[PDB]
């Protein structure tokens, strides 16, 4: 028993929503082969992010510690950001000292929280799509999954540990550059999606003052700000397109896990690094906001000694940012460094009662690129979920069993003014125990960033990648 040791394959999703993913109950036929995973494991309700950015959120992953803590804050490049020290343990260090093969595919963007694992580039392979707008980063997942493929086909050494990292969905990055401005869409032969529940935002001016403006801080935003509900429905569905090609590529990599006896002693994991606006709050892509569909991610774990569980898990909340390195560590029956913040989920994936877990979990924002540097925080309790941003000193407040959709902040709401300070407590705590150094921080947002009615429809000019 205790010296045969499990495989791991961690698949990871760039952009993937828990909306998409069939398994969490809201779309149906957009990741099967995802779902057919689930449905032998256990799925997480709760599982938030750090950081909805790619880079801040990988280094931080594969590091199992917070963005402040790294120190890679945004998805700028060396000098502004600087690779993790050699000393820190990662995921890949870990494993590699206690006799695993580790090895990754794909999407790096991690700073350095790789280390341990051997990487292999993969190449883009172009093709041509009849119907959506495709670029490198689904030519990207076709050498990703041709590597991962290859690999999975051959073992070379149990006991294994393999990440392979899609780009997809993040080619709706793309579709937004291709159907920039007002617009008329190319015509699609599918259903057309319909919008989300909270797609508009009801009032402007009961949201905080960087939320307000991320049509001039985010490019994918400025382009999406005047679309209409046509170019918005189209997003949606090109979405679910993208989705649906990588849950293709997810399928050929099952078929080669399970084409050998490795196969069978594999834990599989399916997350994503950030989730996606889909329309929700008029949102594209991520940017500054903490909602949902971009922060609570799909976290889904099936293989041997994990028990099956129909029902989502939605009594504890996650953050697979901290957490995956130490319950990975304890199904492998490595050692965790003490100085790791995460809770081990081994006991619920077992069907044993989990005796630790988060009483809240958390997630940052700072910058993407530096052109405007306007830090928050988010708390999600095991109720509510609140926000702060420094700039303005602007707050959110929403409950999250009436208020799923987050529709309506009450912030300003005085019946509300106890959850608010007992959420901004936990906040207090966080800055202690994590030593943030949030409440120092500066903000730095050109006033032209700032100037026109509060509200995307209302953006007017370049945004500020251009001025
Ligand atoms: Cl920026
Ligand atoms: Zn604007």
């Amino acid at each position: 028993r205790q010296q045969e040791k499990p495989n791991f394959l961690i698949i990871q999703c760039d952009h993937l929503t828990q909306r998409v993913v069939g398994a969490y109950g809201q779309t149906q036929g957009c990741t099967l082969p995802i779902d057919e995973v689930a449905s032998r494991g256990v799925i997480f309700s709760n599982a938030y992010v750090g950081c909805p950015l790619s880079q801040p959120s990988r280094a931080a992953l594969w590091s199992g510690m917070m963005p402040h803590q790294t120190n890679v804050r945004s998805n700028s490049s060396e000098p502004v950001n600087t690779r993790l020290p050699e000393n820190v343990p990662t995921l890949g260090s870990l494993f590699s000292e206690s006799g695993y093969e580790a090895v990754h595919f794909g999407k790096t963007h991690d700073m350095g929280s790789l280390r341990g694992f051997k990487h292999k580039e993969p190449v883009a392979k172009p093709f041509t799509d009849p119907e959506f707008p495709v670029n490198n980063d689904s030519f990207l997942d076709v050498g990703t999954c041709e590597d991962a493929v290859a690999y999975l086909s051959n073992p070379p050494k149990e006991p294994f540990i393999c990440i392979a990292d899609f780009q997809n969905p993040h080619n709706i990055c793309g579709f937004i550059g291709e159907n920039a401005g007002v617009h008329t869409d190319r015509p699609i032969s599918g259903p057309l999606p319909e919008l989300p529940d909270n797609f508009d935002v009801e009032d402007w001016s009961n949201i905080p003052t960087p939320v307000q403006y991320i049509c001039c801080s985010h490019r994918r935003m400025t382009q999406a700000a005047h679309w209409n509900e046509e170019n918005y429905r189209h997003y949606i569905a090109a979405f679910q397109h993208y989705t649906k090609m990588v849950s293709k590529q997810v399928d050929s990599v099952l078929k080669a896990l399970y084409s050998t006896p490795a196969g069978r002693n594999t834990i599989v994991v399916i997350m994503a690094d950030h989730g996606d606006g889909m329309a929700s709050h008029r949102m594209v892509t991520k940017h500054i906001s903490f909602y949902d569909e971009m922060t609570n991610v799909p976290f889904i774990f099936a293989g041997p000694g994990i028990k099956q569980q129909k029902k989502p898990v939605d009594h504890l909340l996650t953050q697979p940012t901290l957490d995956l390195l130490p319950t990975l560590c304890d199904l492998a029956g490595i050692a965790v460094p003490a100085e790791k913040a995460g809770i081990s989920l081994a006991p619920t994936l077992r069907g044993e009662k989990q005796k630790k877990s988060h009483p809240y979990v958390v997630s940052e924002w700072h910058s993407e690129y530096e052109y405007v540097t306007t830090p928050g925080r988010m708390v999600r309790g095991p109720r509510y979920k609140y926000t702060h941003y420094l700039e303005g000193n602007g707050e959110e407040l929403y409950d999250m069993k009436k208020d799923p959709g987050e529709r309506k902040n009450l912030a300003k709401d005085p019946k509300y003014s106890k959850i608010l300070a007992e959420h901004r407590a936990l906040l207090d705590d966080y800055i202690t125990r994590s030593k943030d150094d949030y409440r120092s921080l500066k903000v730095d947002a050109d006033p032209r960033c700032r100037n026109h009615t509060p509200g995307y429809p209302s953006h007017e000019g370049p945004g500020a990648r251009e001025i």
